This record gives structure tokens, C-alpha cells and sequence, in this order.
């Protein structure tokens, strides 16, 4: 039962809803008609959440808040975008952008060369990826937004192959320390799990700490151990993943700094 915000309500009928995404709540693909004004005939695919019956007034609690937090945190090139709502005379829609080739993980790991061979992803796609997800992180740090759960499978890919940060407005391989045993959560954090995220790029998708039990993990990384530096990935990029995985939340470069280093490579190419 809920406001109608003039700069987001969309109409319900222009939406014309396909196939499900996910279940579990649910994610609904669909065909939007004239999400840009501009051209108001124009259709374009987007993704819709919304409740299942099954669902309390706490489920429609976080929706609106999620709906929220994504109006007051803005629009980025290198995030899911909101493009409109529809909260009126029927069931709460979100309406947000739809990333045509899937996550960043499974992106990557349909990409794999077989064995020792050389890949459709060159070294600056990859960097390039990086540089990207660090942007959209950097975008998020500055409206006040700690993602809590960077990693691939929360990045997703356009059909111009530009990544886009998912789920931002509501896994323990990924977490910082300080994440892990005092459960404090900071933009320092999220700075640990993107150098996960890196090492994730650099391995085509790479389980991080293969091998290592979830477990026998918390001590590997209390000894001052961590992942090693993977295959064919320049020593530039692995010093990233390692000041990113200091323990020291301070010690561990920031978002600015990411980009920053990123843009360098990317600018030492060519
Ligand atoms: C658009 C074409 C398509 O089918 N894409 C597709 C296929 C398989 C996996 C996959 F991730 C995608 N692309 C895609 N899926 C979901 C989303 O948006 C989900 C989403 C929603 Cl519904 C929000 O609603 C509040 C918020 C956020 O984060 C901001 C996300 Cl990621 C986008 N693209």
C-alpha cells in the first residue's frame, strides 16, 4: 500500500513480462516499452523482481528498502541500474537493468582455453574487467554502500561486455578477516573480496583456495598464508590481490587507489 514517486513509477502495462531468471520471492525477465523516454515505442529487455504469495510483511519490507536504497544511491555505468518501479493497483515490481551474457564467473569459465592454449579473453579484457568492477565499487563507496558479497558470481556482463555490480542494495572464500571472526563489515572489506574477485578474473573463474576445506581455511590465513599467485597472471596484478588481502583493513589499498593502479596498466598498454 504505497506512495507513487513520479520520478520512477513506470506503467504496469508496458511491461510485458518472460521467462523467470530465479525463484526462491523471484527474478522475471521481461520486455519494457519505452524505459527510454526518448523513443517511447522502443522495447527493451529488462529484469524484474517481485514477491511470491508466499511471502511476509518483512519479504515486502526488504524489497521496498532495496528499491529504496537503489533511488537514493544512483545511477553508474558499472552497476545493475534502477530503471523503474511499478507500485500501483497490483503487485510491487523493481525493474532494473538486464545484463545480456550472465554473471562474471560464469562468464569467464565459458571462456577457458583448453589446457596451455590461448584464450578469447586477452590480458586487457581481464584488466579491463577489473578496472571496471573497481569503478563501480569505488561509484558505491561514495554514495555510503558496503556491498558485504563481491565476488564474480555477483557481477554480471552486458552484451558490450561492460561488468555491472549486482545486488548491492540489501561466502566465507571471500570474506575479510575482521568479516569472518568479529562479523564488521567495511569498505575495507569489501577491498579484501575484490582481490579475491581478482584472483577469480586471473583464474578464468577460479575456485579460490582449491583444495583448502572451508574450515581448515580461518588458520591458513592466520599464519599470513594466502592464494598464490595463479598461472600466467603478471606480478603487477598478483601485488593487487596480496595488498588487498592484508590483514590490516588499513593496510589494504582503497577503491580510489584500485582504479587508479588498473588505469595504470591499462594506459601501459600500447
Ligand atoms: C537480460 C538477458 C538475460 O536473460 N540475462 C541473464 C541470463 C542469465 C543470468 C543472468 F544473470 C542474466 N542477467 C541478469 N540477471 C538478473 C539481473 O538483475 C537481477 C537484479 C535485480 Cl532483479 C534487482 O532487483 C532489485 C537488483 C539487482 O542488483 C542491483 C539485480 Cl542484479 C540482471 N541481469
Amino acid at each position: 500500500d504505497l506512495p507513487l514517486d513520479p520520478l520512477w513509477e513506470f506503467p504496469r502495462d508496458r511491461l510485458v513480462l518472460g521467462k523467470p531468471l530465479g525463484e526462491g520471492g523471484q527474478v522475471v525477465r521481461a520486455e519494457a516499452f519505452g524505459m527510454d523516454p526518448a523513443r517511447p515505442d522502443q522495447a527493451s529487455t529488462v529484469a524484474v523482481k517481485m514477491l511470491k504469495d508466499n511471502a511476509s510483511d518483512k519479504d515486502l519490507a526488504d524489497l521496498v528498502s532495496e528499491m529504496e536504497v537503489m533511488k537514493l544511491i544512483g545511477r553508474h555505468k558499472n552497476i545493475i541500474n534502477l530503471l523503474g518501479v511499478c507500485t500501483q493497483e497490483g503487485p510491487l515490481y523493481v525493474i532494473v537493468e538486464c545484463a545480456a551474457k550472465g554473471n562474471l564467473r560464469e562468464f569467464l569459465r565459458a571462456r577457458r582455453p583448453p589446457g596451455s592454449s590461448e584464450g578469447p579473453l586477452s590480458f586487457p579484457v581481464l584488466v579491463s574487467c577489473a578496472y571496471q568492477v573497481a569503478r563501480g565499487m569505488q561509484y558505491l563507496e561514495s554514495r555510503k554502500c558496503i556491498h558485504r558479497d563481491l565476488a564474480a558470481r555477483n557481477v554480471l556482463v552486458t552484451e558490450d561486455n561492460v561488468m555491472k555490480i549486482a545486488d548491492f542494495g540489501l561466502p566465507v572464500k571471500w570474506m575479510a578477516p575482521e568479516a569472518l571472526f568479529d562479523r564488521v563489515y567495511t569498505h575495507q572489506s569489501d577491498v579484501w573480496s575484490f582481490g579475491i574477485l581478482l584472483w577469480e578474473i586471473f583464474t578464468l573463474g577460479g575456485s579460490p583456495y582449491p583444495g583448502i576445506p572451508v574450515e581448515e581455511l580461518f588458520s591458513l590465513l592466520r599464519e599470513g598464508h594466502r592464494m598464490d599467485r595463479p598461472p600466467h597472471c603478471p606480478p603487477e596484478l598478483y601485488g593487487l590481490m596480496r595488498e588487498c588481502w592484508h590483514a590490516a583493513p588499513s593496510q589494504r589499498p582503497t577503491f580510489k587507489q584500485l582504479v587508479e593502479a588498473l588505469d595504470k596498466v591499462l594506459l601501459a598498454v600500447s
